[PDB]
């Protein structure tokens, strides 16, 4: 179809059947399938980051400068192939944009780099992006980045001329980004924190790769993108940056086939024009659901106020919970989100004015004040609210220094999953930045099955999509556990006993991780003063590492409640003069 009228969601791209997709949990499989993807690249890369690191390793353990993104793309460009990189241009963060600019370019002829935007803004170009030759295109929540690569076993540690190596994380890309944030990104191999005293934050993230229709889709945005910022300043003007153009007619790992929709957020001053169609895929999606909903991001700040909070994602949740309760529906909703914002703060102080401002309006989405889900909820259907949304974080727990050691797994995805049948992944999280479309610029697709698979839905047979239900089922398969217990049901995601189960877990590993580790956040610790005196204590890991390891054994999965209770009693935004919509 066309691109001279809107379409579907209002979107620029119309919905394209019989696309081979395929997801990915974690960076270990995204990571790989694009570098696959750049080997057999012919004519052109293109790349869109909000931070891209240059020397990170795609292929892991490293035992060379193979599957080391800046050679791969210098070999790529040795043999004519033509990479073209968006890079976000932050305003002197740490990511230090300019580095992976001089880098990139100094490869190669054939690798041309833009930086955007020159003039001062709030707002970030936020979507990754890779496209190969206009026909495969990878996009999701994972930039070509120090700190992404993981896989299902989350390692907390990493203690062991790159031929006889074995650390998965070389130099900067061993980080704990709420311990201390990135420094000297030019030394790429130096260690910017104890390897053998501070463990790693793991990061979980989701991405997918598309084929044919919509990975034109992909480049044409890149291309409108690219075109435009040629236009933002007098360097970037001249031919040494050529105009490019997307590829008309005639349009590979192992996918799946699926409806796909791009969708996107963008506004003038990112590029031609206004979108917004992330939000209004999610609205509807939200709205026409029939049985759940699995929500895994990285933010979740929404419920609006017609002043400093505008969208309306939350409203939409609590309308569907509202009408599920009214008609008598079995209905879930499952919100996954980090336990702590990705900034660098003392927690045990009570963190930065960054987390606390991020909290606030966390809590004021989940369970705090007039507009806050569960009060919507409380007060319609009392107790009940806990039939029909679960909200839950990530942890898991390690060995280091001779005595268990314990963090949260950063969940970086931005992945939304309805019915076993309709997915949305993308780089756009739940909040006013990513979704408004006039802030930040994001990405997304719609996957919606067309191919399905017997399963359950509340005890009665249901053919899931083949896609969604592998995906979610992939989900709940390893932040539950089971490859440690195979008796685990996992086709029914709404029924009483399974919705049970999940709580069930939720509560008993949130107990014990408090018990063994007392990590915060907490529901122990409802105020600062109460913190203060809460942190003065040491906790069992380290008192008695054999009865902590012992007492760690009944943990199950990496699924802990989220503590809706950590400082309520404060009022965490900071004093002062900087608009509240720089978090929101
Ligand atoms: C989890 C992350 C933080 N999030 C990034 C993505 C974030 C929100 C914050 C988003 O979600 N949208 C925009 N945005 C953002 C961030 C910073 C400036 C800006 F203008 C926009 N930490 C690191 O990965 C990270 C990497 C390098 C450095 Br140094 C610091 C952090």
């Amino acid at each position: 179809r066309d691109f001279l009228q809107l379409h579907r969601h209002d979107s620029y791209a119309p919905p394209r059947p019989g696309t081979l997709a395929r997801w990915f949990v974690n960076g270990a499989g995204y990571f790989a399938a694009v570098a696959d993807a750049i080997l057999r690249a012919q004519e052109e890369i293109f790349i869109t980051d909000w931070w891209l690191s240059p020397e990170v390793y795609l292929k892991r353990p490293a035992h060379s400068d193979d599957w080391r993104l800046d050679i791969m793309l210098k070999r790529k460009a040795e043999e004519g192939v033509r990479v073209s990189i968006l890079l976000f241009k932050e305003v002197e963060l740490g990511i230090n944009s300019g580095y992976s600019k001089r880098a990139l370019m100094l490869l190669h002829p054939n690798i041309k780099v833009m930086r955007h935007p020159d003039q001062v803004t709030l707002w970030a170009h936020h979507e990754k992006l890779l496209v190969v030759d206009q026909v495969v295109a990878f996009l999701g929540g994972l930039d070509l980045a120090y700190g992404r690569w993981d896989d299902l076993h989350y390692r907390l540690t990493d203690l062991g001329d790159l031929s006889h190596n074995q650390f998965f994380w070389l130099g900067k890309d061993y980080s704990n980004l709420i311990t201390k944030d990135w420094v000297q990104l030019d030394r790429p191999f130096e260690d910017f924190i104890d390897r053998e005293t501070t463990p790693r934050m793991p990061w979980r993230d989701v991405g997918v790769v598309v084929h044919g229709l919509p990975a034109r889709d992909l480049a044409r945005h890149f291309i409108q993108r690219w075109n435009f910022t040629k236009t933002t300043k007098a360097k970037y003007k001249t031919p040494t940056y050529p105009y490019l153009l997307p590829k008309s007619t005639s349009t590979l790992p192992g996918g799946q086939c699926t409806t796909v929709q791009v969708l996107r957020s963008v506004d003038r001053w990112s590029a031609g024009t206004l979108e917004n169609s992330i939000l209004n895929a999610y609205l509807h999606t939200i709205r026409e659901s029939q049985h759940f909903l699995y929500i895994e991001n990285q933010f979740f700040i929404s419920c609006s106020d017609g002043r400093t909070v505008l969208n309306k994602v939350g409203d939409e949740i609590v309308d569907r919970i509202l009408k599920a309760h009214k008609q008598g529906w079995c209905y879930r909703v499952y919100v996954l989100l980090p336990l702590l914002p990705g900034f660098e703060g003392d927690i045990s102080t009570g963190g930065g004015n960054s987390i606390q401002a991020i909290l606030h309006f966390t809590y004021r989405t989940l369970c705090r004040g007039e507009y806050s889900i569960l009060h919507r909820l409380k007060a319609a259907m009392g107790t009940a609210w806990r039939d029909y949304i679960s909200i839950c974080g990530l942890r898991t727990h390690g060995e280091l220094g001779g005595h268990p050691v314990s963090e949260l797994i950063y969940i970086h995805s931005k992945v939304l999953i309805a019915d076993d049948r309709t997915v949305i992944i993308g780089s756009a999280n739940i909040n006013d930045r990513s979704l408004l479309g006039k802030r930040d610029s994001e990405l997304a697709v719609l996957i919606e099955d067309t191919e399905t698979e017997p399963s359950l839905m509340n005890g009665a047979e249901y053919q899931a999509g083949r896609f969604a239900l592998s995906l979610r089922k992939h989900c709940f398969g390893v932040i539950l556990g089971a490859n440690t217990r195979p008796d685990l049901d996992l086709r029914d995601p709404i029924c009483d006993d399974f919705f049970q189960l999940w709580q069930d877990m939720a509560e008993s590993n949130a107990n014990i991780y408090e018990q063994i580790f007392r990590c915060l956040p907490s529901n122990a610790t409802r105020s600062l003063r109460t913190l203060r005196e809460y942190v003065a204590v040491e906790p069992l890991a380290t008192v008695s590492p054999p009865l902590a390891r012992s007492e760690l054994t009944q943990v199950q999965g990496h699924l802990v409640h989220f503590p809706l209770k950590f400082l309520e009693d404060e009022s965490l935004l900071p004093p002062g003069m900087i608009p509240l919509e720089v978090w929101t």
